[PDB]
């Protein structure tokens, strides 16, 4: 188990435009788009995205393409990010990666409100970390998603993804 295998698992994999869970427009292995309800100016980020002229279809190689570009990005960003860089530092691999898995699905924008289950994080609380996350808009319009990452942050392992 990896970063990109498991969000690979969490996102799965769209050739063609497909809404997210938040219902925007997004596309391979959940790669946003725009939050935009023009499906043209979703078209458009898809050109911009990947060079040329598409038409709201990318291919396999593409799609991975950009997902190594996110999940790039949002470690990244994580490391420019005052708050952010010393709850990762602190972090082992495994937990590192449900931090970049957060971040790449809600922004750090969304990972914004979650100071205090960062900080319970930092100070290697688990149990209460894992009970403070749950209590958020993120946990509960994906709950079963939420779940999973909660007990990566708990457990420290990847069992909760071993079977999918
Ligand atoms: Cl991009
Ligand atoms: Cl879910
Ligand atoms: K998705």
């Amino acid at each position: 188990m990896n970063i990109f295998e498991m969000l690979r698992i969490d996102e799965g994999l769209r050739l063609k435009i497909y809404k997210d869970t938040e219902g925007y427009y997004t596309i391979g292995i959940g790669h946003l788009l725009t939050k935009s309800p023009s499906l043209n100016a979703a078209k458009s980020e898809l050109d911009k995205a990947i060079g040329r002229n598409t038409n709201g279809v990318i291919t396999k190689d593409e799609a991975e393409k950009l997902f190594n570009q996110d999940v790039d990005a949002a470690v990244r960003g994580i490391l420019r990010n005052a708050k952010l860089k010393p709850i990762y530092d602190s972090l082992d691999a495994v937990r590192r990666a449900a931090l970049v898995n957060l971040i790449f699905q809600i922004g750090e924008t969304g990972v914004a409100g979650f100071t205090n289950s960062l900080r319970y994080l930092q100070q290697k609380r688990w149990d209460e970390a894992a009970v403070n996350f749950a209590k958020s808009r993120w946990y509960n319009q994906t709950p079963n998603r939420a779940k999973r990452i909660i007990t990566v942050f708990r457990t420290g392992t990847w069992d909760a993804y071993k079977n999918l």
